């Protein structure tokens, strides 16, 4: 029996992941408290399952706590924090996100002899440091979640040589394009990955060999520290301070519906905020094309082509294409990248 | 034939119904008992069949009461005491003032497998607290209902399947504006209805989407149980006993008259309380914006129109107003926003 | 002059005290003996007084004997017994227990004739049967309490008429929530607390009269001998010998790390119990449900609250809830439940 394989995505932007089978589940990386939901089950019968994760987590005690998690933590204004969220790989916040696109992606009732090959990632320069946090943490791991409104339980336990951890972007440029990079791939190329993540940017690059394979370089790929999306949900936030004057703040949910799109619904009225949006979108990839020359001498003429990832790699693309125009590209998918480069290449073993 | 409909609210203040032959009538929600009425009968014939109602109610064990009902009960001082009734939804006084709105709105040659979709309703606290009491009420409702003086007798009973249950304020806005508050909510808005009743205030409120379709928030839309015009009509009284120095109460009648005015026929001349009236409109509003402000944070920037209903909210619109001027509006009928709104949301069973 | 508030409890696993100015203290209940603490001043800092607890007590005929007590006396290797501890009431060590736990109580500044109230503990049979034994002891107390490192010394001594005996779980649903369930409770029910303590657990419940006041039922209540947290220590300590197959002993520190986390550092090596851990609390659990169900026939159907105590009880509360699911719920202090209820019940003088 092969044993089964689920890849997620432990980011801070929105939770990725996929299966074995190719079914992907994305939410947003907030949480919050859940409660009893049976009135509006009458007003807005529930069909999408991710859009409202009604969710009961049991442990080893069955210390039974539930969750309003996802879009359904979304809606509510005791969400999670979102602008100061934990670091620490080890929290309980973390262990939510994690159990929870397990059952969204365990089938029912699969045989014990198939268990799960769990492939997980962490950030380039904190692989090392919060490995064991999380070595420990997922050899420990031993639950049993309960889906409220949906009913499908899962006893969700993970043990080594089915754990395996895998820094941001590790697989997601050597395989997932394998067939397609050896095109690219001649002699002392240097290929380039960008995962615009949330808080933190990874620029991960290999260097081809003389024997056409991909080796790592450690030193024209670090981890931009502080430069993501949370720069610009920062500076917008200051923008509608600037022209409201009201001194009111956005909730989580106003907030990130104004990098968004960039228009509020304030007081009954849209204040426009379209203008600083994406002046701060060339001001992020200003922030990438100089932090992409820190690593990188005269090597950035060594390039065959730069391949993008992340959420906010899908919408600076335009103005992200500025780093090496017609040869820096866009990965097939800008979220999923670490998801089936997790997965597939989670499948080789 | 097709099975018919008729739509009522269980209402304390004044009972509000309509049909499906979109006939309505309103009355008090007042019982007595019934004596024989040919003495009056002769001097006032009765021209309003409302004004007047007699009721003679058989049930399944064929023994008959007679009960004076409305604003013929609210002219007797024998009435129901209406101001300390519970509102216990199974109890007599609720049998008859629903088959009192029933028969009004009855045609006439209603086959037995024609069986009238009565579309009844719960308040928004109350849809899961008392939905089985009326589940219970319901199916005991096995009557025999005989009009005093116009003499034509409905054979009442309801079953399962024929039953309605929605909540009080659900089908107001989201039938009944459907094509219209679409055009005004587009984005992320919250469209709210505020149903400033009599005991109750059904402040209920509906979240759009990106999709411009509303999803219930069971958090930020609750039930005021215990504040609604009732109050209006404990605090003038008080008043009144310290203004006419006799220690009298005005009874179930000349109460009605108080707060509806303002001026009290007191022997011989209307004694005036005008003063503290607009105070008890003042002091009603002033928790009934406050109280929502409590479920209504920084959210509350992004309403778009508020809506208020009920007879108490017709007559505090311009102390309602204060919600958010210029943000919120009353419903064209106050009175029939939820009958309507149980008619035009029970046309699709 | 006043005289003051200060209420302990002896309590085999942890001493739980609190003074009236709610300044309250907690620490083990094992000693050992006390040796010159001088080394240990220049490298870490004596901040915390209860973690490091070096005890001189002056007897009134002034022996002077030296103890180290509590934390720092279970970092000492030659402590006391602690897993057969001696029962007797009157022993020289509950009397350095009682003596420390007054010293970090009775405050600096504190007027000359003031003297204190103090109220104890005792298992509820033994309330009777031991009562005059620690009646008379509390009596005999004359000493005086030397702290090192801290320098201050306390002269303590008392006499009758100012000590003050309440039983085990008397106070703390008798007084501290007589402000709050009095709404609750209503008529002719029992509420409920189960106090987990370590050795010995209490079962007691209260009849409410019609008058809504509480009175007391001694053949639905009783003290639990042989039945608490002491079993799991002994369950977890064959526990660890069977599994190092070796005999090797944990000592009495790692003893109390064990039932804290399962996962005991040993040779270099985590060595979990986690399977026996789980199995000795429902061990613990399943034997709780049965004497409830022994003092409790069809009248655990007469309950309107279930309330649990004792520090065992924290961490088994979502697992001692199979005998009430959502009738039981969980005291604040699960430690300080007695203490607090001393400190309130015992201000009747
Ligand atoms: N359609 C979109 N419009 C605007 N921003 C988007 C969109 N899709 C994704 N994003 C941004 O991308 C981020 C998701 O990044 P993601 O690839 O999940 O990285 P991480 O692994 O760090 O969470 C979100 O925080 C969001 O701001
Ligand atoms: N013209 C009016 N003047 C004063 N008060 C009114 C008037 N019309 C209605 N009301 C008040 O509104 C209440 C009716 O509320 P209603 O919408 O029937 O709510 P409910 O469903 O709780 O009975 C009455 O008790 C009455 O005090
Ligand atoms: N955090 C914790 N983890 C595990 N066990 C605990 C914890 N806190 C308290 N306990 C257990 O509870 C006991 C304390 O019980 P306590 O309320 O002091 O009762 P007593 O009055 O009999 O001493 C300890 O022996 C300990 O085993
Ligand atoms: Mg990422
Ligand atoms: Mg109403
Ligand atoms: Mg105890």
């Amino acid at each position: 029996m092969n044993k089964y394989t689920i890849a997620i995505d432990l980011g801070y932007g929105q939770i990725k992941g996929i299966n074995q089978d190719n079914k992907r589940v994305i939410f947003p990386s907030i949480i919050s408290s859940g409660k009893d939901r049976s009135l509006d089950t009458f007003f807005n019968s529930i069909d999408n399952i991710v859009d409202n994760i009604h969710v009961k987590i049991l442990d080893e005690y069955f210390n039974e706590k539930e969750y309003f998690v996802g879009e359904l933590a979304k809606r509510q204004p005791s969400n999670s924090s979102f602008i100061n969220r934990d670091n620490k790989i080890n929290s309980e916040e973390n262990k939510v996100l994690l159990a929870t696109a397990l059952g969204l992606l365990i089938p029912n009732d699969l045989p014990n002899d198939t268990k799960i090959h769990i492939v997980t990632g962490l950030p380039l320069e904190h692989f090392i440091k919060q490995k064991q946090a999380l070595n420990d943490m997922l050899k420990d791991f031993e639950h049993t979640i309960k889906f409220v409104d949906h009913n499908f339980s899962r006893n969700i336990k993970f043990e080594e040589s089915n754990i395996t951890l895998f820094p941001q972007g590790a697989g997601a440029i050597f395989s997932k394009i394998n067939n397609d990079i050896s095109s690219l791939l001649i002699k002392e190329t240097f290929i380039g990955l960008i995962d615009v993540g949330f808080k933190t940017t990874d620029i991960v690059v290999f260097r081809i060999n003389k024997d056409k394979e991909p080796v790592f370089e450690q030193e024209m790929s670090a981890t931009l520290d502080g430069l993501g999306m949370i720069n610009i949900y920062n500076t917008m936030d200051k923008a509608f301070t600037d022209n409201s004057r009201d001194g009111s703040k956005l909730n989580t949910e106003q907030l990130m519906l104004l990098c968004e799109e960039g228009k509020i619904f304030f007081k009954g009225d849209y204040i426009d905020l379209k203008k600083d949006l994406i002046k701060a979108r060339k001001t992020l990839s200003t922030n990438i094309i100089n932090k992409a020359d820190g690593l990188w001498g005269s090597r950035k003429n060594s390039f065959n082509s730069i391949m993008i990832a992340g959420g906010g790699g899908k919408v600076l693309y335009n103005h992200l294409k500025l780093i090496e125009p017609n040869m820096c590209q866009l990965i097939d998918n800008p979220e999923f990248a670490n998801a089936i480069g997790y997965l597939e290449f989670g499948k080789q073993f």
